RNA sequence: AUUCCGGUUGAUCCUGCCGGAGGCCACUGCUAUGGGGGUCCGACUAAGCCAUGCGAGUCAUGGGGCGCGCGCGCGCACCGG
């Protein structure tokens, strides 16, 4: 139903979008690592259709700000939003306009073309599992004054981190996590950006291939 | 739970302090059915002052006497330990 309405109700406008059309990609990880670039979110909507279900579609975010001028102020609205499947893929997104409606459509648009993938893990000293239930180990992020650490917990400690931090964990799939922050977090923007390169930064760690079964490294979806 | 949130601008990012949110101890406002267990109750200021009653005796198998009942048995003080 979906998946040929929003195929056949959608012309494209570049090579990426025509392949998807046609049908040469049919699997969300074929787009990463090749070097192409997103400019239309129905790639991701057809790729994964979890992203429209509006239980994955939190808005973190909304804020005032002002201009003025010789007669008075002309308001904008700011809004940052996140969105994911709970299997391994999240992306966030910033939006500006004149109304909250047109600010969130942008929001989620610009969230839909900025997806990344994440591996995950176990990696604690107190579980050991080969569970993809948390992190394989631990890693930084940073933006402006926020610097942020994740390292990996057991089963059944669940998120002790922000909110923001567990609203953009839980939607990227991750259960269980320990934190260490510094700077101002009172800044949602930089808080979830640092958290969003924490978690990009899994994939610039070397490992050898013992460690992926030694902690059950998932690149991705699972099973 | 190895956690955060509010506050300096016409709007923003920092630095930096104040405050909120948790636990334990003492005093106190309002209110109060039951049982059990425990190493709780004039310590913080005056180690300031005290009426009254009690908190250290015991030995007759160490000694002499005195009283009470049929040499013997009970009771009292003293010497002595
Ligand atoms: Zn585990």
């Amino acid at each position: 139903e979906i998946a040929q309405r929003v195929l056949e109700e959608w012309e494209p406008k570049t090579k990426l979008g025509r392949l998807v059309k046609e049908g040469q990609i049919t699997d969300i990880h074929e787009i990463f690592r090749k070097g192409y670039q997103i400019k239309e979110p129905e790639i991701v909507d057809v790729l994964l259709p979890e992203v429209n279900l509006r239980e994955n579609q939190e808005v973190l975010d909304i804020a005032l700000t002002v201009r003025m001028t010789d007669s008075g102020r002309r308001i904008r609205f700011r809004v940052l939003a996140a969105v994911g499947n709970r299997d391994g893929y999240v992306g966030l997104g910033i939006g500006h306009g004149r109304e909250v409606g047109i600010a969130i459509r942008k929001a989620i648009n610009y969230a839909k073309m900025n997806i990344i993938e994440i591996k995950r893990g176990c990696g604690s000293w107190e579980c050991r599992c080969r569970r993809p239930h948390s992190i394989p180990f631990a890693v930084e992020g940073k933006e402006g004054s926020v610097r942020v650490k994740l390292m990996p917990g057991p089963r059944g400690l669940g998120l002790v981190i922000g909110d923001v931090g567990k609203k953009i964990l839980t939607l990227a799939g991750v259960q269980d996590v320990w934190s260490q922050t510094l700077g101002e977090t009172r800044t949602t923007v930089n808080f979830a950006k640092a958290v969003f390169n924490a978690l990009y930064n899994t994939n610039r760690v070397a490992i050898k291939p013992e460690d992926i079964e030694r902690y059950g490294i998932v690149v991705g979806r699972a099973m």
